[PDB]
């Protein structure tokens, strides 16, 4: 580990400047300026909108909602107690430092979202422990914290698995919910979602360039192994455990876009395709 | 620690709502709501301000800068590496993600000022690593990073410290910084300095907050002789290594000040002054 430039003992680690590399700074500032508060999401005309869903589009949504409600957390608990401890380099520690305060509010927003459209608490506390009653979203939290307790793993491997949480296990929901937009539909689940889902690419993006930044780091066969599954269980809990016909979409498309999404990660890695498929949507 | 409700195991933890304590909670949402960046301070016009001081003046303000360089970062370090991922209550670790994401906005802040008045990168290298140059502040440097290696002091001691470090160790400077305020100069570095403070202000009644909600926490004897520690520290520092005389203030007044913030932490903690002393600016 002393011969990783991002994870070696570093003594000027307390101070700012000078910048040591700007590619992370830049990184840093892009998230710094994209800050929001849960505050400034406008929910007071969507309880009607609620309304006017189908019984099936309420369960999509509301299970999408209860895998949300907890991610953020289990990504920050990443963040807190590993990556952020490991990485030395002071522009990297502030991107770090950023994104736990943004997990925090995703995960807020989340739960005023459902707050706010479950009035029913005994319905509330079903998806609030959602990783402790749906089986369904119970697998892709227990992939996650794996990666988080897992000692053996290199910080090469984690930061490709969190890249895939951030970015392959969020892509599914994401897609769900910019399909309702255009259908006009819950304008406050959609407008949380564009903020979000812009702060995820930030979040996907730095983790590739850590993994950039990295000299020894895992073989391609693992990083498309790591992805591949991921891909996988993001399709189960789409085309099966919660398949997005119940708000008429084809889950023949949604399989592709995921895999679509896995070859940008791919990409961005530094790696070839591993699908080769148009993004449908 | 099974017995502390902020220590022990929490299964919620991941999820935000419903909200278990809401004096933290509403901690976290005034700290949120004072959110700011460093391009908000306006340092355009302080080039020529700089200019404009005496010799003594700029001797002093550097050396207080150098002290503030690595300040918030050191803070970040056990926030990050301790508390963060000791405490389990949701709404704590929101807090402390947000002090950890304005410790580094504070730490480019002190960088930015310190780049702005000191042209001569000869001047600036000496003034970054003052914690491996100036004698002075590598004292209270490694008063604070002790408290974040020492793997037997309890949290009570360690939070308590902490208080000390964020309300004790920064007194000085500030009431410093606001004595120029008065004599109108350096409008960047005052103005700075406000926001940052009232960050700091934060940053300790959260810590008394938490202190608040331990159990089994240190015996008041061993928090007079913490604080009283580092109250003696802070007055060595602006009294002999770093003269307040330098910009024209009493050196017993400044010291009596020390004291009497010293006091109103006693006061936040929920035990007796120490001093009795009134606050002399
Ligand atoms: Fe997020
Ligand atoms: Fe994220
Ligand atoms: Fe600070
Ligand atoms: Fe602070």
């Amino acid at each position: 580990v002393e011969d990783e430039p991002l994870l070696r003992e570093n003594p000027r680690r307390f101070v700012v400047f000078p910048i040591e590399y700007h590619d992370i700074w830049q990184m840093y500032k892009k998230a710094e300026a994209s800050f929001w508060t849960a505050e400034e999401v406008d929910l007071s005309k969507d309880i009607q909108h609620w309304e006017a869903l189908k019984p099936d589009e309420r369960h999509f949504i509301s299970h999408v909602l209860a895998f949300f409600a907890a991610s953020d957390g289990i990504v920050n608990e990443n963040l807190v107690e590993r990556f952020s401890q490991e990485v030395q380099v002071t522009e990297a520690r502030c991107f770090y430092g950023f994104q736990i305060a943004m997990e925090n509010i995703h995960s807020e927003m989340y739960s005023l979202l459902i707050d706010t459209y479950i009035k029913d608490p005994k319905e509330r506390e079903y998806l609030f422990n959602a990783i402790e009653t749906m089986p369904c979203v119970k697998k892709k939290a227990d992939w996650a914290l794996r990666w988080i307790g897992d000692k053996e793993a290199t910080y090469g491997e984690r930061v490709v698995a969190f890249a895939a949480v951030e970015g392959i296990f969020f892509s599914g929901s994401f897609a769900s919910i910019f399909w309702l937009k255009k259908r006009g539909l819950m304008p406050g689940l959609t407008f949380s979602n564009e903020l979000i889902s812009r702060d995820e690419g930030l979040h996907c993006d730095f983790a590739c360039l850590m993994f950039k930044h990295l000299v020894h780091k895992p073989a391609e066969q693992r990083v498309r192994e790591i992805i591949t599954n991921a891909v996988r269980i993001e399709q189960e809990f789409l085309t099966e455990a919660l398949p997005v016909k119940l708000i008429g979409m084809n889950c023949t498309l949604m399989k592709q876009y995921i895999e679509f999404v896995a070859d940008r990660l791919m990409l961005e890695l530094g790696f070839n395709k591993i699908f080769r498929v148009e993004n449908p949507f």
